[PDB]
């Protein structure tokens, strides 16, 4: 069973880039939706895998098959929105300030400088279209190398991607502070990401 | 644990139309991969199921997305060629045969009749591009109407879409025998459809 | 070149259903982007196209390709929003009065009801897992007969799927009002949904 | 209008590891099959832009965004397979000798050596649920770094992600010789890459 994790910051503390009622919003009531959405699916998995194991039959896969995309979409939700409040900050808490270490090197070595991998996620942000994520990750599998991808919906990072940077583009991330001006959003969010966060999932690769 | 089900007819029943060589195969190995697939996917949620419960992280909800995506792609393998093998028969077990009762009703008040039915199947199975299959559905959500969808992958008819005719289109199901010649393929299996399987689909509604 | 279209009521016209504030940002500012990104697409294939006249290349072809998703999206964009506002209407124009004629025969032999009808597609929105639409739709592929289609994005439908009911489920569409009540929404727009159009549309057969 | 490549090989050149008569129909039939589709759906959206331009109505964006997946799907094909034939080679013309130059330093830098990048494409491969392809890229956006993508259908890699190997994991690419054995012919394809186009490549950009 999950839960709703614990905030490191309260809602209005990333104000004035993200207000506390998008934050509350956010948290208490769609993240929210995810946990319940996901604990659910994962119970309704147990019976049937119950079901289909006593009558192992065509009718009863074609069950499963159906609930497995409500695990992926409201696991995915749990699991984006967590990595979402770890990697957001107030500048009190140091929001907004440049990854040191290993990932700053990293970064002025493949994107030149921070501000033009800002640039690079802005661009790949601004081209979800829909519903969606952009994750800028470590990759296990290429030698620990630095990337921006886009996901859409709920769908997340898994496997060699390690994300170290998760930001939500779904329009209740920003439409009531921002409406239809999503890149006035992107811009401001960079002034509460929390690179320490960021540099310790890279260096843990985890 | 789901297994390999009983064919109703032998591997080289359904001559010339699908070649035995490609039944055993599509028997043998390809159905027997997802049967092994799904089983071994099925397993690893339970795995991860029961760490969740002891660690609720995102780290392992993470590793249970990564496998419902197999649990998806096996289940729907053994369960599109399940539906596959029963609307399948030799014309001695009645392939080949028009449906009859209340589904010969719909058909022919919707399409006009059988053979447009087939044209329509056909242009649907030619217009997948990857692989995928056709499938003549029953829809419980809009008054029991026939029609015909096509889906990619593994993916299959879920919900309120009773499948009624499953037409294989993926190249293994009949590469073999028809090389690129896919509308060959598509033209030769109406030849040996089991419509009384259909019919019976049709009036329970489910699988 | 494509433009906004006319719109048939006044932005606050829909109220309380859908409030002026919301039909004057997704008008002016949402529609308005799809606009600006299909004329830009088409312009770009145009380039393109003149390009791999002259130069036949796979590098070429490869542009081509990167183009294609946003003359996709940006053309449902442009198209679903065109549908969405023709079957909108205030109280006072016949919003939420019920379909006459051949569409309102067809409802009650495949629902039951128009209420049935409407919970249908409730649910189908509600399923919508991300930004989407659903539709309802005649398909002239199986008789002309009504069903309810979800699509994701600005993914829209095309060929024998005749769009008659658009409903925009993306958040835009509600979220200034409603939050996360999505439901909400879905059940206060019948108020407004112009079933005289969707009667013209089931009897055209067409946009 | 576009037309299939000339070949640098022979149709039985590859063997034993690809059979001529897979080449040959490979070649012959499913390329030249995304070949007409490409230009088909080419010159019926130039139709379409044509008339949009004098009636930009719906009902004619309608028709447009169903031609693109034709567009997407036989470009993909055409521009897919052209890929793939250049990156083959027969043993008498280098296939299956490893890269030299920049990118084989870059290949023992991420991946620890030629033989590791190998097995991630071959489990690449082997995930490829469906129809599809793995490609080698280089991604010119994280500062030129090599990596391994699938795609699925025709679908392919464009903008910063340049291929410089192409494999192709469609049925037709392989059944007739391996039948069910997919991760056989993914091991056995290898002996005729040409890593010389795929450094050509990766040194262009
Ligand atoms: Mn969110
Ligand atoms: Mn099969
Ligand atoms: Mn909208
Ligand atoms: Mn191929």
């Amino acid at each position: 069973k999950v839960t709703l994790p614990d905030l490191k910051w309260d809602f209005g503390a990333l104000e004035p880039y993200i207000s506390g009622q998008i934050n509350e919003l956010h948290y208490t009531k769609h993240h929210q939706t995810y946990v319940n959405g996901f604990n659910t699916a994962v119970d309704q998995f147990q019976e049937l895998s119950d079901l289909l194991a006593k009558e192992p039959s065509p009718a009863n896969a074609r069950k499963m098959i159906a609930i497995q995309q409500n695990i992926k979409f409201h696991g995915g939700g749990f699991t984006n929105h967590c990595l979402f409040w770890e990697n957001l900050a107030p500048e009190s808490q140091g929001g907004g300030e440049p990854p040191t270490g290993a990932l700053a090197k990293a970064i002025d070595e493949q994107f030149g400088s921070l501000d033009e991998l800002i640039k690079l996620t802005n661009t790949k942000l601004a081209g979800v279209q829909g519903s969606g994520w952009a994750f800028i990750v470590k990759n296990l599998s290429n030698g620990g190398k630095l990337d921006v991808v886009q996901t859409y919906n709920q769908d997340t990072v898994t496997g060699p991607l390690v994300p170290l940077v998760a930001i939500d583009a779904w329009e209740h991330a920003y439409y009531l502070q921002y409406q239809n001006k999503r890149p006035d959003y992107f811009k401001a969010i960079w002034n509460v990401v929390n690179w320490k966060e960021a540099s310790r999932r890279f260096d843990a690769g985890k």
